[PDB]
């Protein structure tokens, strides 16, 4: 038995991955997540110009999750670029680069210098609407009007198949109306669910201060505290988005939690605080624990159980 | 050292209360809170006519919190209005009336009969605008026009110091926009942060199914899973609303995190989850540890700390 699947026209080892922005925004950090045995990997989410991001202490974890206002610090989009178009060894794992530009303009920018590189090595574009960090830049796709904007303009400026990091959501009406942009636009094959749930705020008990520096404290949230918020999305949207994949995102620390996501619909899954706290040695134990889920429930493949979560009547 | 409280015109012998909903729907429920060592109680949030609300299982709690889609269940609100007229000593503790109308009308024909018994017993309003488990109906606080149509109608219809019981958001222009719209009306004389972090799914990996029968699953979280939310949703609308007072509510299980809370901005603070495992037992418990803290650290009274958490820089 091994997890092997294909999606998006590429062939993936297992369906792990690491979340954008962890372990992946240097050289070092991709070649690194190239080496390890995670089934793909994605680039940390770039702006046209490099940023140094906000100030530090600026990520924090502790046993139930993690807390971060990093405020999208990368080495800029030409770098990502080169290392999509010279440097990744395509023959390892695909590549996914995060796009994460602070105006439709800027996104458009990069998409349109992107789209020969996608077209002649298939690195493929995941299209960052979540980001919850920078101050004054709310999270896009908490505003559908402005969501919608953005897709139009990246789809027309890049007229190839794309993926969207969302944020979480929290009411059924809005799943609705998030679900319905995201059908309108064809090119858009898979929903990257969710984003750090924003703006959540840890306290010191001790020093009765707040633990990273950056908007007051306030930062996303990740880990342990998002894994029932994260597996809502992923099914949400599997229901609602029926001609696209989900990529489940949030809380995977076991096999046991990737087992939920894809039970809840996700292809890929995606691994952030979990890999920041315990490193690239983390992708053999997933792979390990799902298996084993696996063998004891008599599947053979994800397909088998994919979506298939079980409601009560 | 003391723990002792005077707000809204009432004295509480403490901070602590039951969240609404929980421990509140009968006759008995409340005089249950009542012979607790609570500071205060909130009965169940009611609707004009009873409800049976959804059907089991509705409710299920684990090591880091709860899913809750109870839809509602409640005796009406002529049992509510008799129990603060009738039925509730006053001189034990005060009570707190949580009014849950499905529309503005049915708010307004609620808060009209509550305003005679306010006036002569004393009874606090706590306005429900956050209900995130009745089907077809998104939650009134995350529609801002729709709110404001609410809190106009009752302020109108009600005319005395209420409050209101929000959802949490997570975008900074949210907490902008929720608390400038709170800011409107001056007969909101608190803020209750926060309701359930609304429609997200648990999935058992033995049975592979969700362990809520209605909404397939999808229900409303509290406990452990909620707290940085909680938190940054007090200070948030502590450092937004400087007029009103802000009541605490969301993974409260010890006195650490209702210190937690208190340094965030928080007044009173509201026990769900916690107290729903536990039962009432829990309030000498989290008043003996919030002394404990509040004497290692040489706090005397609650005011020396309340919104005195720190930042950095
Ligand atoms: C330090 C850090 C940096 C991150 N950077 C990004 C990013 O650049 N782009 C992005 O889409 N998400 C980013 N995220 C969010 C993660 O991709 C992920 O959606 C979130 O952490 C939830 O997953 P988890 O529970 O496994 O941490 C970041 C998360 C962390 C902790
Ligand atoms: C079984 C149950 C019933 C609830 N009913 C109500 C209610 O009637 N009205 C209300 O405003 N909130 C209700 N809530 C929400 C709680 O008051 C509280 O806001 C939420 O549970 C978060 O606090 P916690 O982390 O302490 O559980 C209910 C929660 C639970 C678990
Ligand atoms: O602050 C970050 O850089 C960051 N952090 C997150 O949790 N999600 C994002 O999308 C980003 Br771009
Ligand atoms: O389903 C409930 O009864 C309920 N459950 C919650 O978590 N919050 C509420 O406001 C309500 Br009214």
């Amino acid at each position: 038995m091994c997890l092997k699947l294909n999606l998006l026209d590429h062939v993936f080892a297992n369906p792990f991955m690491n979340a954008a922005g962890v372990l992946c925004s240097t050289e070092e950090d991709l070649r690194c997540m190239t080496a390890s045995s995670s089934g793909a990997l994605v680039s940390k989410s770039c702006t046209s110009a490099p940023r140094d991001g906000n100030p530090e202490p600026r990520y924090m974890a502790f046993p139930l999750g993690s807390i971060n206002s990093m405020g999208l610090p990368n080495l800029g989009f030409d770098f990502y670029l080169k290392y999509a178009s010279d440097l990744h060894d395509y023959s390892k794992k695909p590549l996914f680069l995060s796009i994460s530009g602070l105006s439709v303009e800027e996104n458009v920018a990069m998409v349109r210098r992107l789209a020969p590189v996608a077209q002649e090595k298939g690195v493929l574009l995941e299209l960052n609407l979540s980001c919850p960090n920078v101050p004054g830049k709310p999270q896009v796709a908490y505003d559908f009007e402005a969501m919608r904007t953005y897709l139009q303009q990246v789809s027309l400026a890049y007229g190839l198949p794309f993926g969207v990091k969302m944020p979480p959501y929290f009411d059924i009406a809005h799943f609705d109306t998030a679900a319905a942009v995201l059908n309108e636009f064809p090119l858009v094959k898979f929903v990257t669910c969710v984003n750090s749930v924003g703006n959540g705020l840890v306290i010191d008990a001790e020093s009765e201060s707040v633990v990273i520096k950056p908007k007051q404290g306030f930062g996303g949230l990740g880990g342990k505290y998002i894994l029932p918020t994260a597996l809502a999305n992923v099914n949400a949207f599997y229901r609602r988005c029926p001609d696209k994949l989900v990529f489940g995102c949030g809380g995977v620390y076991s096999g046991e939690d990737a087992f939920l996501h894809i039970l809840a619909g996700a292809s890929m899954v995606q691994v952030g605080t979990a890999l920041q706290e315990e490193g690239p040695g983390i992708f053999t134990r997933l792979e390990d624990e799902l298996l084993e889920i696996m063998a004891r429930k008599g599947y053979r493949t994800l397909e088998e159980f994919r979506g298939r979560v079980k409601t009560i009547e």
